[PDB]
This record gives structure tokens, C-alpha cells and sequence, in this order.
């Protein structure tokens, strides 16, 4: 795909987000688990943000929320996600996702300077009920794992 159209989308899937939202959501960090055991540390903290279910039944959100990290110090994150979405079974209330988040993190290592993220989101649920999560990608203490939430839409 050419990126100036890719830019151009992005910026404006974000913007509908924010002019046009459809849902405030309620984040609240659940569970953390590395992919290569030889695993279930549960962070503390909450978010909040906007969304939508665009017409092709895809997710948009944007939030901001704030967790402890692995030294037990707050981590701040705001950003935008996307989630390609199927509702496959008879019930179209069941849906599942895969995506991408882009937005900004600071964390205490660093003296909280801002620092971009791009990571792969995935998620199921049920209707306003869902189970979200991340995969942040390192090969040594760096990161190989998983971070989930659950999402509760209202309004
Ligand atoms: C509770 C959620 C907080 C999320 C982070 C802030 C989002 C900032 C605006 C994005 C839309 C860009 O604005 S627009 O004017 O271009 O449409
Ligand atoms: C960089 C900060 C990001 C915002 C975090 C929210 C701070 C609320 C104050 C709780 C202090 C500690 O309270 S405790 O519930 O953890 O004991
Ligand atoms: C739709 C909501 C999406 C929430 C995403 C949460 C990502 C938290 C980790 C940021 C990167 C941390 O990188 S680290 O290597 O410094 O740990
Ligand atoms: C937490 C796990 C997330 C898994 C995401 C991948 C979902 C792929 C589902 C295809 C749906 C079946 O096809 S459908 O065309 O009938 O909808
Ligand atoms: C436009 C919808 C096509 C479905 C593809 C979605 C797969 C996930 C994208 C990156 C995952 C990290
Ligand atoms: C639409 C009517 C109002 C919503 C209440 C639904 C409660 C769903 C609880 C289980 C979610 C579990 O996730 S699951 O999709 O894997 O089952
Ligand atoms: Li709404």
C-alpha cells in the first residue's frame, strides 16, 4: 500500500475517533505472561478511553491509562488502536481482533522521557465485555510477553 494514502487513512481513522466517538470504554489491567515458559503477574491500574465500531465492524480506540510496571512504578500510556474484527459464530455478539496500538509511554528507568510505541494488539469478547492484550517483542529480559486487559464499553 502506498504510504502518503496509509498516512492520510491513519490520520483520519484517528480523527473520526475523537470528533465522532461511538463508546467510552473502561481499561483495567488484568494479567501478564512471558510466550516461553521454562505465568500470571497482575498489574495494578486502570484507563479510560473512546471508541468505535467502524462500517466495516472494525474497532478504533483512543486512550490513556496508567499501570505499574515490573519495578512497581506508575507507567503512563496514551494512545490510538485498531483491531481488524470477525464475529464468526451465530451470536454476532462474540468477537475477536487483531490489530496494531501507536501511541506514546514513559516509564520511571528513564526519567519518564516520552517514548513512542508500536505493538500488535489482539483481543476477545462479548458484546460490551472485552479481553485485550498486547505482545511486546524482545529476546532477553527485554520483553517476550504478554500484557492483557479487560475492556468494558459503556454508553
Ligand atoms: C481519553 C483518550 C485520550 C487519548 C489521547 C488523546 C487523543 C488526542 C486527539 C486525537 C485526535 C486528533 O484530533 S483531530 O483534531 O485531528 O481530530
Ligand atoms: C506518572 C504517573 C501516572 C499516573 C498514575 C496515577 C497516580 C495516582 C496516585 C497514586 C499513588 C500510589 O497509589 S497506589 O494505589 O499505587 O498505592
Ligand atoms: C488499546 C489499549 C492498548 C494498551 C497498550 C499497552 C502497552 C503497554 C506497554 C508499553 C511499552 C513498554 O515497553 S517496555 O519495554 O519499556 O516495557
Ligand atoms: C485472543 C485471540 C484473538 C484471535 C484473533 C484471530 C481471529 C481470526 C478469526 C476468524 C473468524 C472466522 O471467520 S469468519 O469469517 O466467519 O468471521
Ligand atoms: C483491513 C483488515 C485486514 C485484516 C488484517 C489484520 C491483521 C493484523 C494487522 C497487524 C497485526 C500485528
Ligand atoms: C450485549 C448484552 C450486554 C453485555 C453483557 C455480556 C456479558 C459477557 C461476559 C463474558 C465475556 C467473555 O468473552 S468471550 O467472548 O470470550 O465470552
Ligand atoms: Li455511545
Amino acid at each position: 500500500m502506498n504510504a502518503d494514502e496509509w498516512m492520510t487513512t491513519f490520520r483520519e481513522n484517528i480523527a473520526q475517533t475523537w470528533q465522532q466517538p461511538e463508546h467510552y470504554d473502561l481499561y483495567i489491567p488484568a494479567i501478564t505472561w512471558h510466550a516461553r515458559f521454562a505465568y500470571n503477574e497482575r498489574p495494578w491500574g486502570g484507563g479510560f478511553g473512546l471508541s468505535r465500531w467502524d462500517e466495516k465492524g472494525n474497532w478504533h480506540g483512543l486512550y490513556a491509562m496508567a499501570f505499574k510496571d515490573s519495578w512497581n512504578k506508575w507507567e503512563p500510556i496514551a494512545g490510538y488502536g485498531w483491531e481488524s474484527t470477525w464475529r464468526p459464530l451465530a451470536d454476532e455478539n462474540f468477537h475477536l481482533g487483531l490489530g496494531f496500538t501507536a501511541g506514546v509511554t514513559a516509564r520511571d528507568n528513564w526519567n519518564y522521557i516520552p517514548l513512542p510505541v508500536l505493538l500488535p494488539l489482539a483481543s476477545v469478547g462479548y458484546g460490551p465485555v472485552t479481553f485485550q492484550m498486547t505482545y511486546i517483542p524482545g529476546t532477553y529480559n527485554n520483553g517476550n510477553v504478554y500484557f492483557a486487559w479487560m475492556r468494558f464499553q459503556f454508553l
